[PDB]
């Protein structure tokens, strides 16, 4: 009622649009979307209630762990004979005065041991215990919880304490962990009951194989085609039927008529039998126009592009009368047809608006029911018989050669060309792959979707194929696999076997392969919503990948529908996003006035200006006291005014500095520094980031400790978004105030016997942002997007592009003098030195690790063809990492290349 009113305009602030936008959709879909997935936010908000008020704190502080707790041989070497040095501190009674107590203790000590081994430090002090019980009343471990010093990081759960990030890292950085004793009442009455209420709206046939019919499609007229009389002569429809990208039959086009009265009224007839369209089949249509002549081949050109789902949600062949306002045509659209792109109307109904009919069959004419298709697949099944089809291998016709020509294809990465003599060989001994399960989405591919008697035994096969791992499973869920079986078996893999840490890793594609799924309601959408409502971490970044993208008309309906059901359950968040929301939006209208009206002033003036808005009291008050976009377990308390300033850099960012509030932001941060960026794309830098991050755990886990910088990046919005500001770094040009000029710098930053340390940092951060640059294509490195840390560490910044940017494989980062002098430690011959040839055997091993790992790069890069980046439109682009890791080639035809590459870039050397 009352409470429901003020909740609507709360999750309405959130989203961007009011509720009740949603609630004049008159689309059945979109009504039973809203009503239909709130069983999710029950079954979420159930498992928060679990077991109250532990399992409520553990949804709002999930343990920031790795994946598995193993740890690396040189991470363990880095331990005082497997043991680890933490310091615990408690804040005592009055002036909260702090007391730290340093504990030597195993790495794979659980937080409940910790506690203990603490409070038997602090009751030492007091003789009396130490001799008789040292106990003290089970030493009530369970009165207590570890919390990380400096931010809002708690160890909630019964996990080795080197399994926890901040443990890790303190132990790869030589870093003291700080953790800081807090009482559980203390955290849990912070923490308030979540009510959960159902909203208001939470109140509201023959088979398609009986159909001895081919497909026929109307085509009535266009409405708001408002073309030039003078440049255009004629136009027409052209229409084709597609399975994702791939077309089940030939194109079939309208008759030509004059761009004055668009009406065709003509009965499209297809090359497919009814009974054959399988599940995800849709119709690809485009607006064309044709002109010329001159004497040359007639110049067509498409003016609008739609696609519709042959079926609807309800597993309905869509049947009557139907109209479709189409879409724009994105720069550069190859074919006529747009089958990669979204599928539906165009929410914008002044555009043109295609009036269509689909057959009537006298009755609802439905989909068949999986006891159908089962019976079958199993009524599909001599010798000289089964030798008339290559499609066709029966019992004992597996040779060894065949096993391991199979195993062979399945090594092969997800661009290479399969064959169709391979397709024929891969489904004729489809059987025999179940024994491999990685091969999957090469057998898929195999499979003639234009053939139910085909797909009904490949459904067969993806109901008893056996899980693959998340990583293999994540290729099934891109736009070359649309069928809900093959998407349902990836996610039923991701539900088994992708852990939180990977799903946070992972989500910015799982995001946007939401993108690529025919209806609302699926079950990639319930998984994530599901992961989002019982874990804070992912559903913190599964809102704002969400909202950033929601001034995007192509996804606002489906991810404004999904925002409104989180907003709903996530409980007291929703409060704390709300409080970012308004942040980003009182920092968006400032940049909107500096960047506009006040851009040509001087930056005395801006800065000004600047200042004058910032000391506003609604600015004031909604800029301050809020929780980091880039990682909420980061408080931004009070703006420090003083050390916040409009930078000298393009598209003018603001750097902005706050208080860290919390009561030790002494052992971590005292002041929290984010660049706030309003003019550029940061979607292209966000994904860079992660594959960078990507790369290092590859090398760490193989034991290559090379580090890597990949700081905190995230889009909030339309080329808006905030950038983490690294600590103690500069760019070489602001080193440089000759060749030694860098080396001297430091020389005097590293002193003593610290020196073997930085130049190790740096050779070795050296040489995994040379390998990262050179695989990724990264835009061309220069003395103002290198940076340099204090203790050596060198890192790049600002990517831009990635792939090929040109449009052969340049080397981004091209080693000066000033880097070999550094690694060679002050030589005059840097190259032929003994400190060099380690450096290159650290680029050649890092490289090859990489190339082992090909496979989930592509798949990384091709989930992400979904978002419009204008870099990753196509496979080809894709490719450039085929050629840069030397696929087709060999291992050490492979190091050779690089080899080549590096000699020709630095003009001798390898
Ligand atoms: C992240 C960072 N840390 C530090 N320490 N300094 C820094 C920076 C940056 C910076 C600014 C905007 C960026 O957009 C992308 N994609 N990467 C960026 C890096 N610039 N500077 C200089 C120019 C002040």
């Amino acid at each position: 009622n009352r409470e429901e009113k003020i909740l609507n305009r709360e999750i309405g602030f959130a989203i961007g649009m009011p509720v009740c936008e949603f609630d004049m959709v008159k689309d059945p879909e979109v009504q039973d979307f809203r009503r239909n997935i709130l069983n999710v936010c029950k079954e979420a908000v159930d498992l928060r209630d679990l077991n109250s008020p532990h399992s409520r704190a553990m949804y709002v502080y999930p343990p920031n762990v790795e994946s598995s707790p193993e740890l690396p041989k040189h991470i363990y070497n880095k331990l005082d004979k497997g043991q680890i040095i933490v310091v615990i501190w408690v804040i005592v009674s009055p002036n909260n005065d702090k007391q730290k107590y340093t504990l030597k203790i195993n790495h794979d000590c659980v937080p409940e041991q910790v506690i203990a081994e603490a409070i038997r430090k602090k009751t030492r002090s007091m003789l009396l215990s130490s001799e008789q019980l040292k106990l003290c009343v089970l030493e009530y471990q369970g009165k207590y919880i570890l919390k990380v010093c400096g931010c809002d990081e708690y160890f909630l759960e019964k996990y080795p304490l080197s399994q926890y990030k901040y443990i890790r890292s303190c132990i790869m950085l030589g870093r003291m962990p700080n953790l800081m004793l807090m009482a559980k009442e203390s955290l849990y009455s912070q923490l308030p009951m979540d009510c959960f209420t159902m909203p208001s709206y939470s109140r509201r046939t023959k088979s398609l194989w009986v159909i001895n019919s081919a497909l026929r499609i109307k085509i009535l007229c266009a409405t708001y085609v408002n073309v030039n009389i003078r440049d255009i002569d004629k136009i027409y429809v052209r229409t084709g039927i597609y399975h994702g990208g791939e077309p089940l039959c030939d194109n079939v086009n309208t008759q030509r008529v004059p761009c004055s009265n668009p009406r065709w009224n003509e009965w499209l007839n297809y090359d497919i039998y009814i009974p054959d369209l399988p599940r995800a089949a849709r119709l690809c249509l485009s607006i064309c126009s044709v002109k010329g002549r001159k004497g040359a081949k007639e110049e067509h050109c498409p003016l609008a592009w739609g696609n519709i789902n042959l079926f609807d949600y309800t597993d309905t062949l869509v049947s009557g009368k139907m109209a479709l306002n189409l879409w724009p045509v994105p720069h550069g659209l190859e074919d006529l047809l747009n089958p990669i792109g979204v599928t539906g109307s165009n929410p914008n109904k002044e555009t043109p608006c295609l009036e269509l009919e689909f057959d009537w069959f006298s009755s609802v004419v439905k989909f068949p029911d999986m006891s159908v298709i089962e019976e079958h697949a199993n009524w599909s099944v001599s010798y000289s018989h089964a030798g008339l089809s290559n499609r066709l291998a029966r019992d004992n016709e597996l040779r060894e050669n065949d096993k391991e020509q199979l195993k062979a294809i399945s090594t092969r990465d997800p661009l290479s060309e399969i064959t169709e003599q391979e397709k024929d060989f891969l489904w004729s001994h489809r059987h025999y792959c179940v024994t491999i399960p990685e091969i999957l989405p090469k057998l898929l591919l195999s499979v003639k979707w234009n053939s139910r008697d085909e797909v009904a035994q490949m459904y067969c096969l993806v109901k008893d194929w056996p899980p693959i791992k998340p990583e293999q499973a994540m290729e099934l869920l891109d736009c070359n696999y649309p069928d809900p079986m093959v998407r349902g078996f990836a996610v039923r893999c991701l539900e088994k076997y992708l852990t939180d840490d990977k799903l946070s890793q992972y989500l910015i594609q799982l995001v946007q392969v939401l993108k690529y799924e025919q209806y609302l309601d699926n079950l990639l959408v319930r998984f994530l919503l599901k992961k989002a409502l019982t874990n804070q971490r992912i559903g913190h970044f599964f809102f704002w990948h969400l909202k950033s993208e929601m001034h995007n008309k192509t996804v606002s309906q489906r991810f404004g529908l999904l925002l409104e059901s989180y907003c709903r359950a996530c409980g007291m968040y929703l409060k704390h996003l709300n409080r970012q929301v308004e942040a980003m939006e009182k920092l968006i209208n400032l940049t909107d006035i500096l960047k506009q009206e006040k851009k040509d002033e001087t930056q005395k003036v801006q800065m000004k200006f600047l200042v004058e808005q910032m000391r506003r009291p609604d600015f004031m008050d909604a800029l301050q006291g809020f929780l980091s976009p880039l990682n909420p377990a980061h408080q931004l308390g009070n703006l420090r005014l003083e050390e916040c300033r409009i930078m000298s850099s393009a598209k003018r960012p603001l750097w902005l500095n706050w208080e860290n509030p919390d009561i030790m932001s002494e052992l971590l941060f005292q002041n929290n520094e984010i660049i706030f960026k309003n003019g550029d794309d940061l979607r292209q830098d966000m994904l860079t980031l992660q594959i960078i991050r990507i790369m290092e755990n590859i090398w760490q886990n193989q034991g290559l400790d090379l580090r890597m910088l990949p700081y905190g990046c995230l889009s909030i919005g339309d080329c808006v978004g905030l950038i983490e500001v690294v600590r103690n770094s500069h760019t070489i040009m602001q080193i440089q105030c000759n060749s030694h000029t860098l080396h001297q710098w430091l020389k005097d930053k590293n002193k003593g016997e610290i020196y073997d340390a930085a130049i190790d940092l740096f050779t070795r951060s050296c040489a995994g942002y040379c390998v990262a640059t050179f695989i990724l294509g990264i835009g061309d490195r220069h003395n103002s997007n290198i940076m340099v840390k204090d203790d050596g560490q060198l890192f790049h910044i600002d990517f831009g592009h990635f792939l090929d940017h040109k449009k052969r494989e340049r080397v981004p980062f091209v080693l000066t003098q000033d880097f070999l002098i550094v690694i060679s430690k002050g030589a005059q011959e840097c190259t032929k030195t003994r400190e060099f040839e380690r450096f290159q055997e650290m680029c050649y091993k890092a490289y090859l690790a990489i190339r082992q790992h090909a496979n989930l790069f592509i798949n990384l890069f091709s989930m992400m063809l979904g978002s419009g980046m204008p870099e990753l439109q196509s496979f080809d682009d894709i490719a450039y990492i085929r050629k840069t890791l030397a696929l087709d080639k060999t291992e050490q035809e492979a190091l050779e290349y690089f080899m080549k590459q590096m000699n020709d870039a630095h003009h001798g050397g390898w």
